[PDB]
C-alpha cells in the first residue's frame, strides 16, 4: 500500500504513534516518507546482508526475522513479511521498541539526517487528525 501523507498521519495517530517517546507526529510521518515513500511494500538490502522492511525500513538483524540474516535476533518477535501489509499495526508495535532503546528517532538514520531539527510539523500541516 502507497499511503497518502495526510491518510499515514491519521493511521499512525490511531495507533498511537502521535508523540510516542515525545516525537511528535510529523517526525514520524517525516521518518516514513524518506524511508520508504509512504510505501507499506518497500524493501532494502544492506551492505551487511540485512534487510529493511516496510514504512519505517525495519532491519532483519536485530528486529524482524527474514530467515537469510547472520545473527538475527528478532526483537519484536516477527516475521519482518508483517512489516509490508498494508495494516501498519506490526511495523508500529515494533517502531514503538526501537525508539525505546536508548537513542531516540536517531535509530532512522535518514530520520536523523533528514529530519531532525527540521519543520517536522509541515508534514502533518493540513490534515484532519
Ligand atoms: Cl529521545
Ligand atoms: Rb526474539
Amino acid at each position: 500500500k502507497v499511503f497518502g501523507r495526510c491518510e499515514l498521519a491519521a493511521a499512525m495517530k490511531r495507533h498511537g504513534l502521535d508523540n510516542y517517546r515525545g516525537y511528535s507526529l510529523g517526525n514520524w510521518v517525516c521518518a516514513a516518507k524518506f524511508e520508504s515513500n509512504f510505501n507499506t511494500q518497500a524493501t532494502n538490502r544492506n551492505t551487511d546482508g540485512s534487510t529493511d522492511y516496510g514504512i519505517l525500513q525495519i532491519n532483519s538483524r536485530w528486529w524482524c526475522n527474514d530467515g537469510r540474516t547472520p545473527g538475527s535476533r528478532n526483537l519484536c518477535n516477527i516475521p519482518c513479511s508483517a512489516l509490508l501489509s498494508s495494516d501498519i499495526t506490526a511495523s508500529v508495535n515494533c517502531a514503538k521498541k526501537i525508539v525505546s532503546d536508548g537513542n531516540g528517532m536517531n535509530a532512522w538514520v535518514a530520520w536523523r539526517n533528514r529530519c531532525k531539527g527540521t519543520d517536522v510539523q509541515a508534514w502533518i500541516r493540513g490534515c484532519r487528525l
